[PDB]
């Protein structure tokens, strides 16, 4: 290309012509990996004033993330405090997103992370609930201390209900779970449980109430997974032919400690009427198919039970259909 027998020297007073096209940031970044002090400071000074408009560029983007890496903490500070005061145009851009975070993942110092929160708190929702944006506030989650990223955890808690059925609010809102201090995650949980009615029939509620079972099953230390329980148990039958409370029932009945209990009501609660909604439900089919299995590796007694309700009626029409056809594969095993 144009730039395969060039010299940075050559550019000087001239680098920010070159941070338009995708072969210059690409020179550029060569130029930071390998010079690379030097050429930090060059494309530092040149690039300065510019830095929120290439953050939101397609090819100044990937040079600003490789010239953040590259540049030193006073310069890093720098970078900072220019770009702080738009850090929501940049995050709601594709690009300006990728750049946001990669500063983010660069910030060494105490004063970099408190100018960080500052800028970023007033807009936590906004952010959390956007495509590009709720990247960079888990990248915050991901990187700083739990003093720092507290903001989210407060900001979440005055807007629980629609950040926790929110397609993204409801990735950061699990990304929280992932490194939230005991403290903030059961004050977060506390919260969620007050609402796991509606979010166990939400499309993006459900998966959040999940992941806390999830979670307290990585560590076999079980707390909010019995609150849980506790409330849907006595709906298993409802909610296991809903499209999405079907969802947390089959995360239960996966999860071992509380598998059992729930079949339990399956069996009570449900009887033959309940069995047979199941086997009939375009959702509870598989969660009856998931109750069989589970029920035949963990219990004996609970797995002859429910074969024996769900065996007579697996006649006639529901035999040759697929979902019939499901259910009679695991009834002998």
């Amino acid at each position: 290309s144009r730039f395969a027998d060039a010299v940075l020297d050559q550019y000087i007073g001239s680098i920010h012509s070159l941070c338009k096209d995708q072969h210059g940031c690409r020179f550029l970044q060569k130029q930071l990996d390998i010079l690379g002090s030097k050429a930090a400071d060059a494309i530092f000074e040149e690039t300065k004033d510019y830095t929120v408009e290439l953050m939101t560029d397609s090819f100044g983007n990937y040079l600003i993330q490789k010239l953040l890496e590259e540049v030193t903490t006073e310069q890093r500070i720098v970078l900072t405090k220019i770009s702080s005061p738009h850090f929501v145009e940049i995050s709601l851009n594709p690009h300006g997103t990728r750049a946001l975070q990669k500063l983010i993942e660069c910030i060494k110092t105490d004063e970099e992370a408190q100018i960080v929160v500052d800028s970023l708190r007033p807009y936590t929702v906004q952010l959390s609930k956007d495509l590009n944006g709720n990247h960079v506030i888990q990248k915050c989650l991901q990187r700083l201390k739990p003093e720092n990223f507290q903001f989210i955890f407060d900001a979440i808690s005055d807007s629980c209900i629609d950040i926790a059925t929110h397609r993204h609010g409801c990735c950061v809102l699990q990304r929280c779970l992932d490194h939230g201090t005991t403290e903030q995650c059961d004050n977060l949980c506390d919260k969620l449980l007050a609402l796991v009615d509606k979010l166990t029939l939400d499309p993006f509620g459900n998966y959040v109430v999940q992941y806390i079972i999830t979670k307290e099953a990585e560590k076999n230390k079980y707390d909010y997974t019995h609150k849980i329980v506790h409330l849907l148990k006595p709906r298993a039958i409802e909610l296991s032919i809903h499209k999405f409370g079907s969802n947390v029932i089959e995360k239960i009945l996966k999860t071992a400690i509380v598998s059992e209990p729930m079949i339990l009501e399956i069996l009570n609660n449900g009887g033959e009427t309940g069995i047979q909604s199941l086997l009939n439900d375009s959702y509870g089919n598989y969660v009856l198919q998931t109750a069989l299995d589970i029920s035949h590796k963990q219990n004996d007694y609970l797995y002859k039970r429910l074969s024996e309700i769900v065996a007579p009626l697996l006649v006639g029409p529901i035999r040759n259909t697929p979902h019939g056809k499901r259910i009679i594969g695991m009834l002998h095993l």
